[PDB]
């Protein structure tokens, strides 16, 4: 970390890491290490937790059954090597589908240490830096033996290499696939992303993400669920407000057109409350309005 | 380089290379040398051996009576001036067949000095240390004489070479190239190398790697081979079990794909042995019905 | 680093057993570094009688090179019969580039320089190009002398305004010393590559003898097998080396190397065996076999 | 000598010498000796104790069973030659964690002889005198039997040797390294260094500093115990001051942030007192404190 | 070290100075390098610039005053309370000529501590030790004159991020440098202050040292308008064309020296007739600067 | 000095007591301040028994160096049995070179000169040369004799004109005086240095004979371990030391007596409280401190 303030988020960082657990006040980091710590989320920090997220209770389940005790717990899934966590997860499904609401919650509820790395902190300027970033990161999730890895935009990172792309993505690349799966055998590390589209994911990569949670858009029911949880604590009518007519007028609908439509709900009698305040329930027909 | 930590593991990685050979103890590494130390991977840090390869048993037969005796014994094949070590060594194939688990069973069980390098270690931001990062490589090797440099993910590192390449990438290459195949002859090295696209590798390396093995997507007898030994030391039904299906029913799967179905029908079998001991044999069921 | 001193000192010793008056010369400490990339001819375990296949090449590359270089006192009577100031040996990789260079630095009889980049570059500043200029003052001591540099599309590849300035300044004292206002003596460049076209022109032209080792043909590819299989036992009636030859299309000499090594293997496993617990006769069924014919 | 003040502080270090133990008034020392009984730091100097240090109990007791009662107390640990004190003790660790004010309580509390030689003492432009200079303050040390030479920021004088490290230097570092653990066995000396690059510090030098403290970062209950021994002595409100807040929030502060921040806090609450004064103290608060925070 | 005449006659001159101002002051002696660091001590009387000479940094210059000038000159106010003491380090860091340098000359002249404005070439020494002995003495010159503000201007070049890289004599500098400022032996009322444009050039160690950071940032609107008017003072303005107020929105993106030059280039155009006369004055207007900014 | 007079004439007896021939011997004042700076068998308490893990290092040290300078006689015979004019016990830090000189200085029976920089080095000009040729003076009068230089690699670094004028004569008064001690009188010049590379070739050509003092293995750590915890009680079933040396990874000489030092510390910080107001050694209380 060149920026004075970021060896100060750097500071923070590691001292929040030592909080969670004191194990971690023997363990030296490298100056790469430090680096990729900058970027490290801790649980405080994330606000959206598993409870927030709704309407994908078989996706949250297989998700803790299959991610949180397998990796938390290895004295309880130790009975067999075949019962251990897998070297990367998954999410893919169409954008505005809440992916980074569920990679938040991962990181929260378990408590895992999370590294949230992006594509412009990995690359440096100088050369062959580059690598050296992606294996100091892979040394820190080692580590840090509880810990994810995640990548937003994974389809980007991930994105299947050709002949024609840039020689040091490529390097970076391969250097990521050799750290994954290699010759040196990970920790409990396990890499983490949300894509919107699979093919973009090369075959390798893929193959390092052997789980996948297909984040799909919710059905009638899932519809109805993530409109009560993206409408809860909002002050609403008790007797005319109706979810189910919304839910069946929204065919083939996201959660980021539910969001977007309740955000304008409230909106637009936020307003007559502030016209009021200038000199409280809402109803139907504001959301129905909308709906043609 | 010069770090801390860095300085205890290549002494230990040293320690460890005299206690297997006592004749290296006498032998003297220049700071270069000492860098490139440690990325050697001694057999005790490998968990798979060879008899944890299933499916590749021509594979691994022809690789033994090709690449390890050849190598290993040159006393019993020093009758012939052809029946040495060949110079390198590919395995390419499709994602997921194993090429890096018979590095890894290269590394426990040949008996040769492992180099696990990887491009982080091999790339440096200041002017000529790569280059002599290299041949410091290839001095360890000649040094250590019967040694196996190995490189993960070689298409990236030996990429075909073009002018829009890096300058310090397209040396380094080159550089490998001389020290490789030159005038100043090698001992017992021998480079192996993985990979995806074999078309992705320079033509002038390819040269250099004659030996190579495809390690092709398994058949049906072959996907036995890994579903067996992928489910060992692991409560199987006597009766109802039917591992043949399994294999036959898993069309166009390798084998982290068969490890992830099997990882996942285990964790379905034992979900309900998990909730009891967080205060169950495996059957056909577990691993069809995660199969699709 | 130890090892290097004491082998600048062994190759200085060597050459100086091998020439009575390179004893008096005196060296300085970055033509001593690139000392340590001396080649003598006791490193070299091949003679020029094991490169087959480019026997016309061998003797226009003698009578081109090695002898207007070597005796000097046959060829001075005309000024254009001097030996050329560069040679580059380019072609398709495994023909046999590198088996010409080592038997030129075995069996010609000039001081070799093998000299590589990890030698030539440096970190300090300054040092890259007295590397360069004490690698040609050496040479130019060792009156007779062939500077070898492998790879050479690396070395000598077309400047670039992203080139470093490091390298920028090295090829430009390459070129100052190769063919500049002080003219070197019997001191001669020898390249190989697989790339001729990444060659700098103006390197390019520095090398003015140019040798192509194509992909071999099919007497030349008889050649390369009836050399690899020497001191090999080869059975009289069923194996015959010319089908071999003819069904290998396209294949280079570590082709053709690689395919020897493994069909011995392959004839020779039961031995291996045995010793486990004499060698089989080479067949053509041992050779076919393995080839996709 | 050479300085009247230098002269003058050698007498009367040697005098406190001689005070503190009877037996020193037989010894006689060099030039280069009395030149470095001229860093000779005694306790009534030092004005920081170990109670003064907080955040950092478990190393100041590890510390002490370590390092300063087998050295100060030999009949107790003579039982076993296994119990003898270590030959050298490095504190490294980030800046202003508090290395230094554990130097200092081992210079006033332990009881320990103590010399807090810096560079400038030691090196010289003339051709020998800076090794005579080590090994003289070695021989003193030696004389001075429970002796403790400190070198703070040790990190630069025992550097990585190199050829580009001046022959002086380079000879000077032999001399320490053939000085402190070589041929001659020395006395109870123990060179107690602080730094903040470890990594800067010599292979061989680093093996003769066999017991390494790291002051790291404080903690969320080491930096209450910081705040709560800065804020001795001072009026502090009954109900509104609460330290928890205020040690939770100043994640990633070190003793001198924590220090700095009390000082400003402070200033800040006495304002008033000095406007008044310049023509009491108003107690501190927890609002006061997080106003000059950043949170 | 090396000295010459008519640097002796400086540095004799300064100790007069320091004398008349100081009675106690002349009862101390120093030492040779001590006497060469009396050659970087500052006057008031050599210093042109008060702290009414500055705009714009008002608030600054007052929380300059009550947290640095106060707490070191009237230790007898503040001895209510431990923590009321003045902070070890000072940074005025910033964008280039926004007025550190002027809080630096209104500190020399109008504070009334000796000031020891050292600059980096009477640091450094080719002769082996000089520089660490040179620190060493404007150390304890600092401590000899008990009130004592030393200013290193561009304090980011000697107070570096230490590397392995360094040079031996800037390295044992710079922890010579850092165990004098805060180390063993407690420093008196000695603040060092330095003035930078890159304080991340500037070693977490060093930053430690330097608590109270005072941000001398691009000045607003208001600031521009304040610095305009000091500059002003004394130049006769029109009464009626002239409007200040437009200049100061129109500058945006202006350092103190940049509104110094446009001022400077302004008083030239309205003179310019003036000039011609006198080798042979008009009222400053809004036009005049106007014909120069480019908003 | 008065009291250099007087270490000057107590060695001076204590060398007149070791050899009753020696006391005809004239001395001159730079004689005199060399012979200051020699130590006697009484001042070392290292025994050559008391040093673990080096006995074939210490059987050919005895053999080539200790047996051919005390009987000139019987190794006279052939010239390479003779005791070489240099000895060079370099290796790695804390390894037990000074522990070599150490015993060499007790058991010996040779006079020993073990010299600092710091009396050789002086501010007048020609004084160290005239140190330099008493020292060799003196090394020929005590007809056994060994010159010790610890760090010889600062004293013999690369000759360069960044260097003083002193300093280069004085290497060359050096080299002068050193060649001719080949059949010539018994001295032998030892060094002990970290990092032989230091050593300028010239000087370092002058010493033939080289002892690689290398980083002690499991065997070797064992029997340090073994030496250096004698006389101290140890637990005769709970106390196993061969998993100290495998599970002491790298660990040099000097980092086994820190790790036994701080152990026993910490096993007796019991008895030490009770005696304010001793346990058997285990491995428990090893393990405790070591890191595994
Ligand atoms: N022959 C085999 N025997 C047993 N298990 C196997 C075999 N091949 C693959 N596996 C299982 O599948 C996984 C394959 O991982 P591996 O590291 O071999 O893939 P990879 O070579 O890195 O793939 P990629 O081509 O994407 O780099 C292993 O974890 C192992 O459990
Ligand atoms: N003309 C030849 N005659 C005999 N053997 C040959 C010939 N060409 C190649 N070979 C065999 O092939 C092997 C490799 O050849 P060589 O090293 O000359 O290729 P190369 O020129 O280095 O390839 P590249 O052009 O990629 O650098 C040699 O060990 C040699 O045994
Ligand atoms: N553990 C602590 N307990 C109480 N106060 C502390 C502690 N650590 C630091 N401080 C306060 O912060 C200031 C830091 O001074 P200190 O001597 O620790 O710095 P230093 O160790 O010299 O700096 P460096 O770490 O760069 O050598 C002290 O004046 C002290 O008042
Ligand atoms: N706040 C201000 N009020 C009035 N004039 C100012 C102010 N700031 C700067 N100036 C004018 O700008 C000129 C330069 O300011 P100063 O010397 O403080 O910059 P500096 O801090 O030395 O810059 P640098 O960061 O490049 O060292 C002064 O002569 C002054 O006239
Ligand atoms: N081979 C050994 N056998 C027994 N004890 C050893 C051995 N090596 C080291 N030690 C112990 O560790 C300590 C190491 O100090 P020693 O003087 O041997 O190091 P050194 O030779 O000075 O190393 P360097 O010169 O590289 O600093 C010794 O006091 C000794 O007690
Ligand atoms: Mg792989
Ligand atoms: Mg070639
Ligand atoms: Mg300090
Ligand atoms: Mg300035
Ligand atoms: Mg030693």
């Amino acid at each position: 970390g060149k920026s004075r303030e970021s060896k100060a988020k750097q500071s923070l960082q590691w001292e929040k890491l030592v909080k969670r657990s004191p194990a971690l006040a023997e363990v030296t980091l490298d100056a790469y290490e430090r680096t990729i710590l900058s970027s490290i989320v801790t649980p405080d920090e994330i606000n959206i937790t598993f409870q927030d997220i709704g309407g994908l209770d078989p996706l949250i389940s297989d998700l803790h059954e299959s991610v949180i005790y397998p990796l938390m717990m290895p004295e309880v899934y130790s009975n067999s090597p075949l019962l251990q966590a897998p070297s990367g997860v998954l999410l893919y499904g169409p954008p505005g589908c809440g992916k980074t609401m569920l990679a938040k919650a991962l990181a929260k509820e378990s408590g895992a240490n999370f590294i949230s790395i992006r594509m412009s902190s990995i690359m440096d300027k100088w050369y062959g830096e580059s690598n050296k970033i992606v294996d100091a990161m892979f040394s820190l999730a080692n580590k840090l033996q509880p810990c994810i890895i995640f990548i937003d935009q994974i389809d980007s990172f991930l994105r299947e290499r050709s002949s024609t792309d840039h020689e040091v993505t490529a390097t970076l690349k391969a250097e990521f696939m050799t750290l994954w799966d290699g010759l040196l055998n990970n920790g409990r590390v396990m890499i983490i992303g949300a894509t919107n589209r699979i093919n973009d994911i090369d075959d390798a990569f893929l193959r390092r993400l052997p789980k996948r949670f297909l984040v799909s858009l919710p059905g009638s029911d899932q519809r109805y669920k993530i409109l009560s949880v993206l409408l809860k604590d909002t002050k609403l009518d008790e007797d005319e407000f109706d979810l189910q007519l919304i839910a069946d007028n929204t065919k083939g609908f996201s959660g980021s057109d539910l969001k977007e439509l309740c955000r304008e709900a409230a909106l637009d009698a936020a307003k007559e409350y502030i016209k009021q305040k200038r000199q409280r329930p809402l109803k139907t027909k504001d959301f129905t309005k909308k709906l043609r």
